[PDB]
């Protein structure tokens, strides 16, 4: 699959609740929800190597990874972590996260490309799942 493109959000489900059960305070939840309501997502894929940039009104996050190789990023609530992506299937990658310092809920994310070119993201903390769906610009 080729995930490359500039992606715009079309659906978001359970994001604030994911932040809440993580302990993110209400002021910050409100800012984070609003800031991320129309994010800019840029993906550049070259085989198993990815660059992903996500920008909200107030924040930019950039990650660089190759499938099967550990890299550093942050969890959804901003804690630094060591991550590892694998292909679950031809069209779907899954990322397991391990905190750099300390302990916390089990967090992960997934990205899946559908036949009509939609991008599905999931983000999980323990038993709480958030789903977002994007389309190419």
């Amino acid at each position: 699959p080729n995930f490359s493109g500039n992606w715009k959000i079309i659906r978001s489900e359970n994001f604030e609740e994911l932040l809440k059960v993580l302990g993110v305070n209400v002021m910050l939840r409100k800012i984070a929800v609003a800031a991320a309501s129309k994010p800019a997502v840029e993906i550049k894929q070259e085989g198993d190597t990815f660059y992903i940039k996500v920008s909200t009104t107030v924040r930019t996050t950039e990650i660089n990874f190759k499938v099967g190789e550990e890299f550093e990023e942050q969890t959804v609530d901003g804690r630094p972590c060591k991550s590892l992506v694998k292909w679950e299937s031809e069209n779907k990658m899954v990322c397991e996260q391990k905190l750099l310092k300390g302990e916390g809920p089990k967090t992960s994310w997934t990205l899946e490309l559908t036949n009509d070119g939609e991008l599905i993201e999931t983000m999980t903390a323990d038993d709480v799942v958030c789903t977002k769906v994007f389309v190419r610009e």
